[PDB]
């Protein structure tokens, strides 16, 4: 297994689609599912703040975050300030994780029920059993 460790850098792979969380090279802002090609924009440095994880783009130094109120369909975006996440192991595949906005029922969701199309947005969605809401955190 791969330990998630503060100060280490990982790729984050959708269990259903097999694409990774990718900071779009089109705008350096939008967070999308894209096939892994060892891009620095596909690599995220994890830091434990004492209470939560922050995920920093290896390419841009922006953090993985959101803007405005968590809801179904809230887009993930690059943000300037560290944004705190909580991770919980999944029930269907216990080597995988669900990644939540703290104190909410909203977790990362690869949109369109895990569409494999490159560029598919990564968003928040209310937690439910679909495997497109589950992610492995892997060595780059
Ligand atoms: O169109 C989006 C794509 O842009 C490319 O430049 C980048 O290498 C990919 O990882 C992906 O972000």
């Amino acid at each position: 297994s791969t330990q998630v460790s503060s100060g280490q850098t990982y790729k984050i792979t959708n269990v259903k689609a097999g694409t990774v969380i990718d900071l779009s090279g089109e705008d350096n802002k939008s967070i999308i599912g894209y096939p892994y090609h060892s891009g620095k924009n596909q690599q995220w440095t994890f830091n434990w703040t004492g209470k939560a994880w922050t995920l920093r783009s290896a390419s841009s130094g922006s953090y993985l975050g959101i803007e405005g109120t968590p809801a179904d369909g809230t887009r993930l975006v690059a943000v300037n300030d560290p944004f705190e996440w909580h991770i919980w192991r999944d029930e269907a595949n216990e080597n995988a994780f669900r990644i939540f906005v703290p104190f909410t029922n909203y977790n990362l969701d690869l949109s369109g029920y895990g569409d494999t199309t490159p560029g598919t947005p990564v968003q928040l969605w209310w937690t439910w059993e679909g495997l497109h809401q589950t992610w492995t955190i892997d060595r780059p």
